């Protein structure tokens, strides 16, 4: 059977690694993958997680199976973090959440539930968007249509074109929104812009699917949730897939959740059982470690306070590197205004680079950026900040 | 969209929990789920894993993403544990393995790879078999046909009927074999019987898919692998899905692997990339914790020695409870020969009970067994062994 088999192509992001990693070149700079990197260029494990991990080590008595939906406590916390502390969705029992292996596994679990218990056959994903999106949905048999998003000339959210590609989306179709820190543009809708998409969506009969993979990285944990919350106030049904990989630095432990809100308790209970049936057929129940770490930190007021401070530092370091980037460029010799990257948020930014400029840095200079022209700012330090803006003014 | 939605039915195994758990009855006995239980009725975390876990805690420097296939070291070990220390499949580079979220996730990853890169459309699964099998494969779009297996009268492997249901399986179809400790019968083929299925399968053009979820629980770690190894000696292509949940007591951490052997290096490399593409579309990369625990124990000669001793004790306790069961029954008052359960292996056994006897114990007696008449012997202690055989001679 395997004699026919065609080789799979490169993952748009993860293929660059084996080129930096395997580049035997000395003075490199990575700037590719969306994994945070501190002042020293290390991706350390948070202090609050080290503390929750010795705690688990002292207290775990069994490795016995978690429920299909996982740790109850982890469920509750994800809900409060998302909908708010006194949220009516929580009070009316309209939300149900399942712990999943990553934000990607919550996306896929949403995919398989929709693709077999529902009308939907089409998912609208922005242009551009996180590459693996299309691939997850298509794997469920659904098809990916892409509304417009970004003004390649003004480096902003082309709102009009956004609305003007969305009306082609008919009712009972799913529209996918990045909750905060849009991957890869970093451009996010204003609150007014969300209050608008909220009504166009209620009026047009859409099913919103929020991808929350960076809560806390744009402005705050509550601020970054205002859009989802604006949509959750007027829709009776919506789903949200979230990830704790980047905001807790728990990347390789695979922790995320897929919450489903329905019109009421009876419906979300009944719809959740099918979501559960979907999980039981994929991976049987979720991995305990990274989830219990998150449940412990969030449940304990001493540990949680350290966690938010750590998140606040990661956020404040990226916010500082962005400014270091636009200034060093302005000093190294640039005939181009990169001030827009200062207005963008999260770990990523779309430089104004062509696929041939990206290739010119990577070859003649060893600096690595996805062909997309996307550079991870949380991978710039004050130390590498100089050979970086030198390479960029050379290629400009 | 969710107003239509039909409630999902009960999982054949996991629905009984909420009935024992939620049974407010006092003198209970569970006997349902396939999770080991020691002399005290506790599912403790192994000593060798507690030791590997403090080790990870002292040494982990980052929670950064694992490769799509996971921990290399974990890959190598799974191969040697399966194929053997000086195995030619390993030496010729014909094997490739991906770490997955459980044995169930290795089954599913096999499913999705086959269902989209291959000819196969049918999977042969024994009668009976682990319930979730059918459900995983059907989820991939494939269909489940079931060959015969068990002689409900002689409590053995009906070999002839086995062969006589298998010829209907045409070439390019997948036949699924339990490597050791057949769930739920506990009846396993002899080595001669495997050397026979090995040639019928090479002669008929089948694709073997081994489900290894209990290596070490029948006779040993190497002994329990003789069948797979007999098949791997004469087939050029085969896949095997294994789980470390029960044999390392790592249930809720989701650790298993999906190995793929092809005719040669070039083919397995090329076929593996597609397997990888399948993973990247499900859950992005695997969970690190439970896998690194397994890699550490197996890599270290001091830790490994404790691990095998622990496995040896679990194995020897079940082997003793089986004998306690046939003897206590023979003394409590039984007009039936249960000696067959002494000849069966692993955690499970098919009592000779009717769905109405199972229901009679569970109601009038609080003893819980799946309607299947399957009782987990690794859930019997010398303490509960008496009200157990009393209930069974009452219902007989
Ligand atoms: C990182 C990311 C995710 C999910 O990542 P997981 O590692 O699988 O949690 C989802 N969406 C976007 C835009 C992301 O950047
Ligand atoms: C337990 C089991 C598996 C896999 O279980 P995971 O918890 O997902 O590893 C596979 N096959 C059988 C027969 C089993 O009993």
């Amino acid at each position: 059977m395997f004699e026919n088999i065609t080789a799979a192509p490169a993952d748009p992001i993860l293929g660059l690694a084996d080129l930096f990693r395997a580049d035997e070149r000395p003075g490199k700079i990575n700037l590719g993958i969306g994994v945070y990197k501190d002042e020293t260029g290390k991706t350390p494990v948070l202090t609050s997680v080290k503390k929750a991990e010795q705690y688990l080590l002292e207290n775990e008595t069994t490795k016995n199976y978690l429920g299909i939906d996982g740790i109850p406590e982890f469920g509750r916390c994800t809900q409060e973090l998302l909908f708010g502390k006194g949220s009516a969705l929580i009070n009316d029992k309209r939300a149900r959440t399942a712990q999943t292996p990553g934000g990607t596994g919550a996306l896929r679990v949403a995919a398989d539930f929709l693709a077999k218990n529902t009308s939907v056959k089409r998912v609208w994903v922005s242009n551009p968007s996180w590459p693996n999106h299309k691939s997850v949905f298509n794997s469920a048999g659904l098809e990916v249509r892409e509304y417009a998003y970004y003004d390649a000339e003004n480096h902003t959210l082309d709102f009009d074109a956004l609305i003007n590609s969305l009306n082609e989306a008919q009712a009972g179709d799913v529209v996918l929104f990045h909750g905060s820190c849009h991957n890869p543009t970093g451009i996010d809708p204003t609150l007014e812009q969300w209050q608008t998409l909220a009504q166009l969506s209620v009026e047009k009969g859409w099913l919103p699917l929020f991808d929350f993979a960076y809560q806390g990285f744009a402005r705050g944990l509550e601020e970054d949730a205002e859009g989802l919350r604006a949509f959750a106030a007027m829709h009776k049904e919506l789903i949200v897939a979230s990830s704790y990989s980047k905001n807790f630095g728990l990347y390789n432990e695979r922790v995320g959740a897929c919450t489903l809100v329905a019109a009421d308790s009876e419906t979300v209970d009944r719809a959740f059982s099918q979501m559960k049936a979907a999980i039981r057929a994929n991976y049987s129940n979720p991995p305990a470690h990274g989830a219990s770490v998150v449940a412990t930190i969030l449940s304990n007021d001493a540990l949680r306070a350290i966690w938010e401070q750590e998140l606040t530092d990661m956020r404040q370091r990226i916010q500082r590197m962005r400014q270091l980037f636009v200034n060093t460029l302005q000093e190294k010799g640039a005939n181009r205004d990169f001030s827009f990257i200062i207005k963008q948020n999260g770990m990523f930014s779309f430089s104004g680079l062509t696929k041939e400029q990206v290739l010119r840095l990577r070859e003649e200079f060893g600096v690595y950026a996805v062909a997309s022209g996307r550079v991870n700012v949380a991978g710039m330090t004050p130390d590498n900040m100089a050979p970086l803006c030198e390479a960029i003014v050379a290629v400009l």
